[PDB]
């Protein structure tokens, strides 16, 4: 069940610096910043080989049992077993996640909160650092 | 009630740096470096006022029910409401503490694991920084 980082507060307004490496025989990995495993307001799932995509990113909500609307990125500056820093700023409105390469992926605050303090690193990466300020 | 952090990975040869800021009445905050809330091999608690302490840095480990013997530090490089980074580096002998100033702690590792999966922080503070 991957990384649990409970009660670390994430702001309207604060960078959240995710650094990790992706094992070596990663097929995806996942972030899910939200409330609690059942509430979840983005959901950023880099995919080498998973789900019918390659090198793909897809973003989601999770709420009451359901996924909602898909977003997808072609944009894949990942590798097995290479170090990457992620970068996410948030506003009422959406998250703006900064690649390792400098581009940016702009998803939909859905949920609608100005406060998650439920995150949690699913699939096959490991964690480094996570950093808020 | 506080930060708790489950399965990201600490050895011998890291270097954890945690960075934070004590709240403005902070009257201590806690690392806890262990494998479960039953079994902390370095707690490293500043105390700015508390338990009849006032600017006293404490270091201990819990087992099997019970605290062990408190290892205390007069050195306190730490204000309420100022950012602080604190690096720790083990070993198979001995947390090596590194304090915001440069100075340092030695504590040992009483529990001689060479990898701790569970991070609990209490106390006033806000945990802003985690890296191994
Ligand atoms: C084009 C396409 O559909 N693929 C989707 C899958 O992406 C989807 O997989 C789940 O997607 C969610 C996020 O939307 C999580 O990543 C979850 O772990 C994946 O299983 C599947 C199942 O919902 O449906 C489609 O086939
Ligand atoms: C001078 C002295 O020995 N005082 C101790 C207290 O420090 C101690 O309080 C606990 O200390 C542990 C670490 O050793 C934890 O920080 C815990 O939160 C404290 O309650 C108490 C109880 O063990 O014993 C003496 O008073
Ligand atoms: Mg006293
Ligand atoms: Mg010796």
């Amino acid at each position: 069940a991957g990384v649990l980082i409970q009660n670390m507060s994430f702001k309207v307004g604060q960078t959240l610096t995710i650094t990790g490496v992706p094992k070596p025989d990663s097929t995806n990995f996942a972030i899910n910043i939200g409330h609690s495993p059942e509430d979840i307001a983005l959901h950023m799932n880099p995919r080498f080989d998973a789900h019918g995509d390659q090198c793909t990113i897809v973003c989601n909500s999770f709420q009451s049992g359901s996924w909602c609307e898909e977003h997808r990125d072609d944009n894949f500056p990942f590798i097995q077993d290479k170090e990457f820093q992620i970068k996410i700023t948030f506003t009422n409105e959406e998250f703006l996640v900064t690649l390792p390469d400098g581009s940016e992926i702009h998803f939909p605050n859905r949920q609608g909160s100005e406060k998650y303090k439920y995150m949690y690193f699913e699939g096959e990466v490991r964690i480094q650092g996570v950093e808020i300020k």
